[PDB]
């Protein structure tokens, strides 16, 4: 594609020069626990697979000055250089929106909860004579965006040390890298979370608290077909036209959703899931097969894979060796691999998609809580700094999230929305949310008051102790809610 359609998926690139090497940085934010934007290295991806996930954007609209001023008092359409877009998080499905607050003594960029105000629309300038107002804007083109809310730049900050994004009077030249546009209905494309099916059999890690260490794969039949732990995000590598059409050959990474790791080849464990930074090309890199035979875009390119009716037979690129099973079994790379072998694949859905990211990120985060906590005790104190706000935060998030319907609303849709809940919770369920929310309610509670947390913890600190222990019971509460 030439041109950028609304409806179309984007990352927001930018670039800074650091060490003597230009960097590629994408807007990326978790949304839920965390609404600021930060900005996610793409360069070294040969290396370290950047997350993806939370860079996506779709252009919900383009409007002109009197269609937004107009429809502000109360059909995949092209942009054009002067209209203002409205650009909506993929994973949170928040949107990207110029925040009242500041972090400098500017304006921090962040997700919306609503696009509802001036706040989440941003007019698109060109960066040079090439382009002019009503204009195309084209695939490649530099940038200018403008915060219709604060009439502010779209920057990126250097001060200090750290690189970051913020509304600014000082002026960024972005790039909108299309991700994908127009998929073909039933094929698979890049980016798509999904499960492989064997034959029922599904590939996938160990639950939670396994002496695993949830690092190997398995095939797993019965209700592991249902949960978290058997998504997997499928990662080309590329980051433009990521999420175009797959391709038999096309080499990409494997990504497991609930826990981030990647599918690898290892020296000494064979297959096995590994950590981002250890998730290099060679060891990390597969490709679907129609067979067992011998054997770039800048588009969404031919459709080839289709869900449930291709039968693709997953194989690592540097060696060959072909995904099989070892003879609940467990999953290999061998050279010969079993006749067997072809998986087909099945599309999640967002909601189900969504929540084992959720997951992702809450564990990471409680984790590091926990890790904290640990830190300290018993060393009493200058105290390695608590995530407290994102901590409050998740933690409202998740009672919203699993907030029961209003009994006030009609029979149809309650009983619609309670079968949702359910379905969200028990995914929580099953990946160890329960012992998580309990490890922190156990750790904070070896504490009797709020003072007696701050001879330990920073005495700031136990400013918000009561309000995270209230908060963790209640979502305790709200996680068991049936």
């Amino acid at each position: 594609v030439q041109f950028l359609r609304t409806d179309d998926e984007v990352v927001l690139q930018c670039s800074a020069t650091v060490l003597k090497e230009q960097l590629k940085l994408c807007l990326a934010a978790e949304g839920f626990g965390n609404r600021l934007c930060f900005l996610e290295p793409t360069s070294n991806a040969q290396n370290v697979p950047p997350d993806l996930a939370i860079c996506c954007f779709t252009l919900e609209q383009s409007l002109s000055v009197r269609a937004l001023q107009e429809m502000l008092a109360n059909g995949h359409r092209t942009l054009l250089y002067g209209h203002a877009i409205l650009l909506r998080h993929a994973h949170s499905r928040m949107y990207l929106s110029c925040l009242t607050t500041s972090r400098s003594m500017a304006f921090d960029v962040g997700l919306q909860e609503d696009a509802t105000g001036e706040a989440c629309w941003w007019t698109m300038h060109p960066a040079s004579k090439q382009r002019s107002e009503g204009e195309k804007v084209r695939v490649g083109d530099d940038l200018i965006l403008v915060s219709v809310s604060s009439e502010r730049y779209l920057h990126l900050s250097t001060a200090s040390g750290e690189l970051q994004v913020d509304a600014s009077f000082m002026q960024t030249l972005w790039n909108m890298n299309p991700i994908c546009s127009c998929c073909e209905e039933g094929y698979v494309t890049g980016g798509h979370v999904l499960r492989l099916f064997h034959g029922d059999e599904c590939l996938t890690i160990s639950a939670a608290d396994s002496d695993d260490q949830r690092r190997l794969v398995y095939y797993e039949g019965g209700a592991v077909c249902t949960h978290a732990r058997s998504l997997w995000r499928l990662e080309p590598l590329r980051i433009s036209w990521s999420g175009s059409h797959l391709r038999w050959g096309q080499p990409l990474r494997i990504r497991h959703v609930t826990t981030g790791r990647y599918l690898a080849l290892t020296e000494d464990q064979g297959l096995v899931v590994v950590d981002a930074c250890k998730a290099h090309t060679k060891a990390t890199s597969f490709c679907f097969r129609v067979s067992k035979e011998k054997l770039d875009v800048e588009g969404m390119g031919p459709p080839e894979i289709k869900y449930g009716e291709s039968l693709c037979f997953v194989q690592h690129v540097a060696s060959g060796l072909w995904l099989t099973y070892a003879a609940k079994k467990k999953a290999i790379l061998h050279q010969e691999g079993h006749m067997d072998d072809a998986l087909f694949l099945t599309r999640c859905q967002q909601e189900e998609s969504q929540a084992a990211r959720m997951m992702h990120s809450t564990a990471g985060l409680y984790n590091q809580f926990i890790k904290g906590l640990d830190s300290f005790s018993g060393k009493p104190r200058p105290p390695p700094a608590l995530p407290i706000e994102a901590v409050i935060l998740s933690l409202q998030d998740l009672i919203g999230y699993f907030e029961p319907p209003s009994e006030e609303l009609q029979h149809e849709e309650k009983q619609s929305k309670l079968r949702s809940l359910r379905n969200r919770q028990s995914l929580f369920q099953e990946e160890g949310m329960l012992s998580l929310v309990l490890n922190c309610i156990d750790r904070l509670n070896v504490y009797t008051t709020a003072a007696h947390f701050a001879e330990y913890a920073g005495e700031e600190a136990a400013e918000s102790w009561k309000e995270i222990v209230n908060l963790l019971y209640e979502l305790l509460a709200s996680l068991i809610r049936g």
